[PDB]
């Protein structure tokens, strides 16, 4: 058969192209670099779709360079959304986020993200040494930084504990971390990365006590002069967060500190009263 009307002058490559499954972001032509000062964080009026329900709804709020911002609430409320939305990987249908005053889609996605570090809930490890799994958080950088990464993150000692120390082949195909030594990993590419910004989405697991102790205490040390969104669900960081989003169905139904939503008595305190259990 020979194709007819407007599928006379369809390009297959087109076709094929359009099948792929992440189909994301562009830059806008012409735009440059983020011009990051001190990464205050900005979503105004925010709207935002995966389908057919408004997945995000009117969500408003501001992050002051180097304070962190928990998000809590039920499952499905749009939290880590919120994450996606900053890092732009998905565009939002109305309102606008910016990052010190600049439209974050005006900007080159590239980067945007240089100046953010991702904290994911489990860390992908690659077959590769040690150094190089957390030179990932900034391929350039020297083996010097990627030892101070590691020692800042905590896991400079474990790693000279290993066979080859650094050198060691980690991942599928080498040496097992522990949970704790992987969770580390990360933390330490993102030292390294240096950003202004974390995005924080905490593991649902933890480790025992005194693991995730020190876990958490080498996370507030990443994000402690930071611009910080947190997908909060460790007690601990909503308690010491400099702010407080309650979200629900993607509207953020209550915020403040930990003690002013205890005190205001709704939602945040039924939950607070609920884990309590007095
Ligand atoms: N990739 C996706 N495609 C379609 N819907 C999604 C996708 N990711 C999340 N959702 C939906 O968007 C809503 C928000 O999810 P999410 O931001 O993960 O919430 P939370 O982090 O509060 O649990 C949920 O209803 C979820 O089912
Ligand atoms: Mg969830």
């Amino acid at each position: 058969l020979v194709p007819r009307g407007s599928h006379m002058f369809i390009d297959m490559e087109n076709m094929f192209d359009l099948l792929k499954e992440e189909t994301e972001v562009k830059d806008l032509p012409g735009a440059g670099p983020l011009r990051f000062q001190k990464g205050r964080i900005e979503f105004e009026n925010v709207h935002f779709s995966y389908a057919d329900r408004e997945t995000l709804q009117d969500v408003s709020f501001t992050v002051m360079p180097g304070q962190t911002l928990a998000l809590v609430g039920p499952s499905g409320a749009g939290k880590s959304t919120i994450l996606r939305l900053l890092f732009r990987f998905y565009d939002i249908s109305s309102g606008c986020i910016r990052i010190d005053g600049q439209d974050i889609s005006q900007v080159t996605q590239a980067s945007l993200r240089s100046h953010i570090g991702v904290v994911p809930q489990d860390t992908v490890l690659f077959n590769d040494t040690i150094a190089d799994n957390i030179r990932y958080g900034r391929v350039t950088a020297g083996n010097d930084e990627v030892e101070a990464a590691a020692q800042a993150a905590g896991i400079h000692d474990a790693i000279m504990a290993f066979p080859e120390g650094y050198r060691t082949q980690v991942g599928e195909r080498g040496l097992k971390l522990s949970g704790g030594e992987k969770q580390r990993v990360a933390i330490a590419r993102t030292i390294l990365k240096a950003p202004g910004i974390i995005l924080l989405d905490e593991a649902t697991s933890a480790l025992d006590t005194s693991n995730e102790r020190a876990i958490q205490a080498s996370l507030a040390k990443v994000c402690a002069n930071r611009t910080t969104i947190v997908v909060a669900h460790r007690l601990s960081t909503v308690v010491n967060a400099d702010q407080i989003l309650v979200i629900k169905d993607g509207c953020i139904v209550e915020r403040g500190r930990h003690e002013a939503l205890l005190s205001r008595g709704g939602v945040y305190a039924d939950m607070w009263q609920l884990q309590q259990g007095q």
